């Protein structure tokens, strides 16, 4: 018996959400589609131009915790919030959904992060991230007894750039291994991805990362190249298992040759993509950890992403579970 | 030329949303479909057991003002936040509608309200209301010259279990009736009207209020009938214009003698009625203050309340203005 299933750890963030027009984006020299990091003035400025909004609990990580529970998984996360009412809210939400989240908040300064999220049209989201209190997350949030007790260990990315996280998942990537455990990332966003390319391939070389999550524009940054193929056949080659996904053309998963390829589920339409990798990866490591044969875990990743991009909010407000149960996979 | 047309006064509340079963309010003593106020012992009882949710910007005569601002017209709130982030989140909501508000916080404590509001199968709300910073709301937060230039002041029944909040609407009727313009009331809530049946019919009859706003059950509950036709017609002889709404079977419109019948829009199906009632308010006001008929003002107050029950938040994230141009309202 092992108490959990998956912990992830990532920057614990509350979106604010609003629906916004193409030109909006170019006007506030918004990159689309991706996470945009930005300061205190900067989150005031935006904020000032933001229509109405609507607030859920986010962070990549936090999600996809979020989403293990939901299918009926044991989930823990690690994350650091501030002691304030943005705080209190992603503490309730993701305990709320029976996530042991049990990090504690160091104080008022700086607030809990934030990430202003517009929406446009064609469903695409782009993030704006002011990291608060993220950047305090260390070494001492460490909790070594869930890490040793979590079957796999995930982590974000979106981690290395805030200054001390790292640390904190090279002491858990140290545990979890020493305890036989797997450590999975994602990696989380291109741009993330440009910046700390070989930071990223190190983790996979050396062993530290066993499971790797990527899209398609991460997977091409990665290795800096147009030809997806090539990404496919050196990503397969640096790290045990690869999930890829494809957006609306499904995902493949890599195991050294071997190469599973999954459809996207058919939707109803495109209310808002965010979370849809998250909830990819929580569809997966649940299957992961229920024993499943990786094209199942696929499947169960792109049934979790197919409900989140159906709805307003990066957590799914439906039973996955159920869900899951429907269609015929669990 | 007035500045504004339409200025609301209420209490200033965040809404924490979510789903819940039938079972939860019986288990938790939650009156089903009512305005339930709650100390600060029980708000934290009841959101440890509430599920994950979702915030948005609430407070009845907030969302009529917002609903006003959306259709076109030019709006202004009075309410009280706090100094702290859902009072920040509360104040950017409103602003960024493009309505007017400059009420002061005082301070951090008592922080701002919040309503936990659950959402039945049945796509009916049960809020659950710690007032907070709304009992500062008093005389001295009235914008003498806003009232002035209004040409609506528009109030909620529920400004009557904080302890100062009458005091204020009694300024505000003083003055817009020194400056010729028009008072209105809501009767919020039929346990509401249980707390206040007397206050209530005394600002009618003593010509307070101009244009009174009810549904069905309050209506009953301002003369402890179950007759709803004694109730139309008592309502008509104690004000100079009631406004009726009757849920799914639409509005009835009483002045003197003349009686204006309304049918309520289609809907696909009912995600969430919260709002519904303020949004019939922005409606009806918007087409008041525009000099519509009784009946067309009626029929945007439809339009707008069909609208909002079709989506999670009580404040519509569409253009009314395109709906009521689409529907030939204009
Ligand atoms: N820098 C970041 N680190 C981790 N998660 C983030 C970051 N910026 C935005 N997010 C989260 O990404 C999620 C979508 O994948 C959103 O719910 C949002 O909170
Ligand atoms: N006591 C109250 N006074 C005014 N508005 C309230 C109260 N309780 C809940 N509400 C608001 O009623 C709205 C629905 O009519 C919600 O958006 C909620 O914020
Ligand atoms: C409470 C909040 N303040 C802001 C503005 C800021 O971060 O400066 C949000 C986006 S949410
Ligand atoms: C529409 C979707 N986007 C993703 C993530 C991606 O490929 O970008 C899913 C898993 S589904
Ligand atoms: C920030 C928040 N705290 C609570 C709990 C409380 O009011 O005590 C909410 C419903 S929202
Ligand atoms: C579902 C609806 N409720 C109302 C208000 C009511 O009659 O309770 C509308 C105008 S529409
Ligand atoms: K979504
Ligand atoms: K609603």
């Amino acid at each position: 018996m092992t108490r959990f299933d998956v912990l992830t750890v990532g920057n614990a963030i509350v979106d604010i959400i609003s629906r916004c027009n193409d030109q909006f984006l170019i006007d506030n020299q918004i990159t689309k589609a991706a996470m945009n990091l930005i300061d205190a003035e900067r989150a005031e400025l935006l904020y000032s131009r933001m229509g109405p909004a609507l607030e859920a609990s986010g962070g990549s990580a936090g999600n996809t915790a979020a989403g293990v529970a939901n299918l009926g998984g044991k989930a823990a996360y690690f994350g650091n919030v501030a002691a304030d009412q943005l705080g209190d809210i992603f503490t309730h939400d993701i305990r709320a959904q029976g996530v042991h989240y049990q990090t504690k908040p160091k104080g008022a300064f700086p607030p809990t992060a934030r990430s202003m999220i517009f929406v446009t049209e064609d469903g695409e989201r782009s993030m704006n991230t002011y990291l608060g209190a993220c950047v305090e997350l260390g070494p001492e949030d460490v909790e070594a007894d869930v890490v040793a007790d979590a079957k796999v260990t995930y982590f974000e990315g979106y981690l290395w750039d805030p200054p001390r996280a790292k640390e904190a998942i090279l002491d858990c990537a140290r545990i979890a291994h020493q305890h036989g455990r797997e450590m999975s990332m994602t990696l989380s966003d291109s741009f993330c991805v440009d910046r700390y390319r070989g930071e990223f391939l190190d983790l996979m070389r050396s062993g530290k990362v066993d499971i790797v999550f990527a899209n398609r524009q991460e997977a091409l940054s990665l290795y800096q190249t147009d030809d997806f193929e090539e990404a496919l056949n050196r990503i397969a080659a640096d790290c045990k298992i690869a999930a890829v996904t494809m957006s609306e053309n499904g995902a493949v998963i890599l195991k050294g040759r071997e190469r599973y390829y999954v459809n996207a589920i058919r939707i109803r339409e495109v209310v808002d993509t965010t979370g849809a990798g998250d909830l990819f990866a929580s569809g997966f490591l649940y299957g992961y950890t229920q024993g499943r044969s990786l094209e199942d875990c696929g499947k169960l990743g792109c049934l979790a992403a197919g409900i989140v991009i159906q709805q307003i909010g990066p957590r799914p407000m439906t039973s996955l579970s159920e869900a899951a149960k429907q269609a015929g996979l669990i």
